[PDB]
């Protein structure tokens, strides 16, 4: 992603709010490094704050598809079809209020330009309740599609490198009419990966860790390696956009990659300005994390063949969810070759290899959606998604609303038993040295591990 243009948009686009989180009742019990610069003038910065937000955009690799991005479609497309995508559109109806596989469009993330600039709240369009298709329709009348990207900064913890150096996250909101549309082209393409997160589709997009995580070590099984990247979103050139375009293609799509060019060519709306990007993936479109994922697919397998010479992809799996790589194949490979040749493209990979000196990436210390695995002692092929208490513990020193403490510490319950009953000791007991917590309804060990196995 790189930025072609930037102008005067036409508009007085509402600067945002102040943020939402204040210290919780644990932000003293548990230790910790706070929420995102939201404005230049706040106090925390060390560089220009408008200056790090935007340098996600690094430039484009501009070029034309190389004899390995042909491959590498070709086996994703052939892994794809026996999941049978149809090319068919959804009805609207099933677009707005969901269906098997696609749950009802978001209530709450905003519907953009241009209504959020003409009191149209999407509470008002939407009606769930009556399953009601008619405002939409006049609505795509009246702006049609192809409309800006909104832009707003995420409302959420960084670490201090990342609030000190102004490394905060921005949501590229598109409007509710390109969700909308996006939604009936590719819903049962959406609805297909929904409903099979594994190696075919090579993803994990709606996947419950707690019960899908067992699955894992089946569908590798061979020599795992993995992978994390940096600015990924944005360290997309327009080309892999073309070969997620040749993938839609052979899956036999026509006019609707007319959704991948309006991702590819994306135009963006900050304050008063109206910038323009090519390449680069937008946070807020309606399949960015499902599109984000298959051309990770396409990548990890383009850099095996350019790297590996002579290569046999039929027994080679792997799993994406956005940028997060995990992935098998029955011989050793160099990730860090992977990495290395991925730069020929402009992408700056991580593997959880480091080299020689490091031990090779297992199933012990392998992570993927944050988390760690481990095999239960009494079945142990049952596989726990094994979340950080360091990660537990940042997440519980703040509040976003004091009022919904109790599920947002049972929510934090269920991920943070998976770290032993031991632990899972600790935790309750560091919650219950404080007066708020005492009253607190906690959810016992025993009760969670039943629980977990009902799951299956
Ligand atoms: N049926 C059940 O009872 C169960 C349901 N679930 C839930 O369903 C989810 C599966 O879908 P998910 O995993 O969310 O994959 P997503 O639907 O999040 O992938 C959609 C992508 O498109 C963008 N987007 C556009 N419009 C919307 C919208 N209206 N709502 C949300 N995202 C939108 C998002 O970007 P951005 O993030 O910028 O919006 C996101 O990256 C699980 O994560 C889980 O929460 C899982 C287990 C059981």
């Amino acid at each position: 992603g790189e930025i072609v243009s930037n102008e005067k948009s036409g508009v007085c686009i509402n600067a945002p709010a102040k943020t939402k989180l204040q210290p919780s009742v644990f932000h003293q019990v548990f230790e910790g490094s706070e929420p995102a610069v939201l404005n230049s003038k706040d106090p925390r910065l060390k560089t220009d704050f408008e200056e790090a937000i935007f340098s996600k955009y690094t430039g484009n690799k501009i070029m034309l598809m190389d004899e390995y991005m042909e491959e590498a479609v070709d086996h994703y497309v052939g892994c794809l079809e026996p999941l049978d995508i149809s090319i068919d559109p959804i009805p609207l109806e099933s677009a707005m209020y969901g269906m098997d596989g696609l749950e009802a469009l978001d209530l709450t993330t905003s519907a953009g330009f241009p209504y959020l600039l003409q009191g149209k709240k999407k509470r008002d369009i939407f009606n769930r309740q009556t399953r009601d298709t008619t405002e939409m329709t006049r609505m795509l009348e009246k702006y049609g599609v192809d409309l800006p990207f909104v832009t707003f900064v995420k409302d959420e913890l960084r670490s201090r490198e990342k609030v000190e150096k102004g490394k905060s996250r921005l949501i590229e909101a598109s409007s509710l009419n390109d969700s909308v549309a996006m939604r009936v082209a590719f819903g049962n393409l959406y609805a297909t990966f929904h409903n099979n997160p594994g190696t075919a589709t090579g993803s994990a997009v709606g996947c419950d860790p707690d019960v899908f995580w067992s699955k894992i070590p089946i569908l590798l099984n061979g020599e795992i390696f993995a992978f994390d990247y940096t600015g990924y979103d944005a360290s997309l050139s327009p080309v892999w956009f073309a070969c997620l375009k040749k993938v839609l293609i052979k899956l036999g799509y026509t006019h609707q990659t007319s959704f991948i060019d309006y991702l590819c060519h994306s135009v963006h709306l900050y304050k008063d300005r109206k910038y323009i990007v090519n390449g680069g993936m937008p946070s807020g479109s309606s399949g960015t994390s499902i599109f984000n994922t298959m051309i990770n697919n396409i990548i990890i397998r383009t850099l095996l063949i350019r790297v590996y010479k002579g290569i046999d992809l039929d027994q080679f799996k792997m799993i994406a969810y956005g940028d997060d790589v995990i992935a098998s194949y029955p011989h050793k490979i160099d990730p860090g070759l992977l990495a290395e040749a991925g730069k020929h493209y402009g992408l700056i990979m991580t593997p959880a290899d480091k080299g020689t000196s490091f031990v090779d990436t297992n199933w012990e210390n392998v992570t993927f959606l944050k988390r760690y695995f481990r095999a239960d002692d009494q079945y142990p092929f049952l596989i726990h998604p094994v979340m950080p208490m360091k990660e537990i513990h940042e997440s519980i020193r703040w509040t976003k609303d004091p009022r919904n403490t109790q599920d947002h510490v049972r929510s934090l319950c269920y991920l943070a038993w998976h770290n032993g009953e031991e632990a899972y000791n600790e935790f309750c007991r560091k919650i219950r040295s404080v007066p708020v917590g005492r009253a607190l309804t906690l959810p016992a060990y025993s009760s969670l591990r039943r629980k977990w196995l009902d799951s299956f």
